[PDB]
């Protein structure tokens, strides 16, 4: 038994809500939540600059002194990092960008990293303003990982239209 709440079960495995990743955060405290990162860490916009925003700028400061001592991340990859005042950890993860032309199977490496952790709050990666198609990133979630992951979709209409559209 755990704490997340009002989420629909697709499978064994998987469950997805209609929710702020940033407010289903700090209200669960779950002990990964998932950045949809770049391989900079430079936490901009979209999921990245939301968590980074309620954080008050300290994951930014974090994730600059990883990058000056690791340099970048791997499209794919991943890194753990301090999860502030929304979970114990944060699990930045890279999936390919569409908008620069990343290849889209590197979207199952990058789920690959959630089987690393056994429950996780996590946004639908590539999505948003990564610019895959969020069903193809839901099944790719489904066909991938393996341990336990809430989903939390901000945008009711999308959020219905991937119920709706779940096989
Ligand atoms: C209230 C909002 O500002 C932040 N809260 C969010 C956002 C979110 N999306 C997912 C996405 C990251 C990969 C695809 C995204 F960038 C996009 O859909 O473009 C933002 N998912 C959950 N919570």
């Amino acid at each position: 038994v755990n704490s997340f709440s009002g989420y629909l079960k697709l499978t064994d495995n998987v469950y997805i809500k209609n929710a702020d990743i940033v407010e289903e955060a700090k209200k669960v405290k779950p002990t990964v939540v998932v950045n949809a990162a770049n391989v900079y860490l430079k936490h901009g916009g979209g999921v990245a600059g939301a968590l980074n925003k309620a954080t008050n700028n300290a994951m930014q400061v974090e994730s600059d002194d990883y990058i000056a001592t690791n340099g970048p991340l791997k499209v794919g990859g991943s890194c753990v990092l301090s999860g502030h005042n929304l979970a114990k950890h944060c699990l930045h993860v890279v999936g390919p960008n569409v908008n620069k032309g990343e290849d889209i199977q590197l979207l199952k490496s990058a789920y690959e990293n959630f089987n690393q952790h056994e429950v996780l709050l996590a946004p639908l990666l590539s999505a948003g303003i990564f610019g895959a198609d969020p069903i193809h990133s839901l099944r790719v979630c489904v066909d991938t990982v393996r341990t336990n992951v809430y989903l939390a979709v901000f945008d009711k209409n999308l959020y219905d239209k991937l119920v709706s559209s779940f096989l």
